[PDB]
């Protein structure tokens, strides 16, 4: 409360560490469905159904331009990529399976880096 603060968790490395995690996600062999924004002209249904599209290239640009206020807003966008994927793709499809694999990979790196 006013003039009463918990001890300051060091966040000065968070930008660098999120950049490293994002590089590892970008270079995973199953990243291909997620590298670029879904083409809203060419993929019927996507525009209407997926209210907030997100992809790795868009996260990379937001990261590089100071558009994440803290490390939690960065994790929210990464999770959005996988939540969108599960909304639009069957579990038993190459893309559906890619999404599950990537979400697993991310969540381990997140825990190991920050928790």
């Amino acid at each position: 409360s006013m003039s009463v603060k918990k001890p300051k968790r060091d966040d000065s490395k968070d930008l660098a560490l999120c950049s490293m995690i994002l590089t590892e996600m970008e270079t995973h062999e199953d990243a291909w469905p997620f590298l670029l924004p879904v083409n809203l002209k060419l993929v019927p249904g996507y525009k209407k159904v997926i209210k907030k599209p997100m992809d790795f290239s868009t996260i990379r640009e937001k990261l590089s331009s100071g558009q994440y206020p803290n490390l939690e807003t960065f994790a929210l966008d990464v999770r959005l990529v996988f939540d969108n994927c599960e909304t639009f793709n069957e579990d038993d499809s190459d893309i559906g399976r890619a999404g599950h694999n990537m979400r697993k990979y991310f969540e381990k790196k997140w825990t190991d880096t920050f928790k």
